[PDB]
DNA sequence: GCGTACGTGCGTTTAAGCGGTGCTAGAGCTGCCTACGACCAATGGAGCGGCCTCGGCACCGGGATCCCCCAGCCGCCGGCAGCGCAGCGCCTGACGGG
C-alpha cells in the first residue's frame, strides 16, 4: 500500500525495490520493525543536513 | 576576552530508614477430569514445472527549463580631505587711570 502509492510518483506501473526501501523507510513505524534489514540496491533517502546547505 | 553558573561550602529540615506490628492475598500444589492434537490411510488439484508471446521500460535525441553565477549597477554611507567657520583667548584699541 505505502509502496504503491510510491509508484505512482515515480509513474511506473511495474513495481520496484527503489519503490519498497523509499515506502518502508518514510514510515517512521514501520522503520523500527526493520530497523536492522538492509534491501538489495535499495538506496539511501533523500537527506541533506541543513548546515550543508547554502546559508541563503 | 567576557561572564555566568556551576562547584564548593554552610545551615536547616525532613523524609528516608529502622524496627516493630498484622493481615490475607495469592501463589503453589494436588486431584481429577476432558478434549484435541498427533497419527494413519486416501484423494485430487493447487501449486509448480515449462513455454512464449506483447509493451513497459529503456534508450535516444531533442528541446526546455533553471538554478548558478557575477559583473553591472546604483544607493548608501561613512571615511576622508578640503572648506567655511564658531568660539575663545589673547591681542589690542578707547579712554580714563597710573
Amino acid at each position: 500500500e505505502l509502496a504503491g502509492n510510491a509508484a505512482r510518483d515515480n509513474k511506473k506501473t511495474r513495481i520496484i525495490p527503489r519503490h519498497l526501501q523509499l515506502a518502508v523507510r518514510n514510515d517512521e513505524e514501520l522503520n523500527k520493525l526493520l530497523g536492522r534489514v538492509t534491501i538489495a540496491q535499495g538506496g539511501v533517502l533523500p537527506n541533506i543536513q541543513s548546515v550543508l546547505l547554502p546559508k541563503c
